[PDB]
């Protein structure tokens, strides 16, 4: 940057299997949906993709929700 050629390497996320900037990947890792996340209800499933928690919390999870 700043009218210069530094070179920002990219790190292939193992979750979204996509290519990102090593500078972003650091933070993205959090945004990445695929990334597994522990259930807040500690039902048992253990870990489940961030984009999988929503549906799971629907019925999958032990708790009840309508
Ligand atoms: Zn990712
Ligand atoms: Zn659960």
């Amino acid at each position: 940057g700043s009218s210069g050629s530094s070179g920002k390497r990219t790190q292939p996320c193992t979750y979204c299997t996509k290519e990102f900037v090593f500078d972003t990947i650091q933070s993205h890792q959090y945004q990445c949906p695929r990334l597994p996340v522990a259930c807040p209800n500690q039902c048992g499933v253990g870990t489940v993709a961030r984009e999988d928690l929503p549906g799971h919390l629907k019925d999958s999870c032990n708790t009840a929700l309508v």
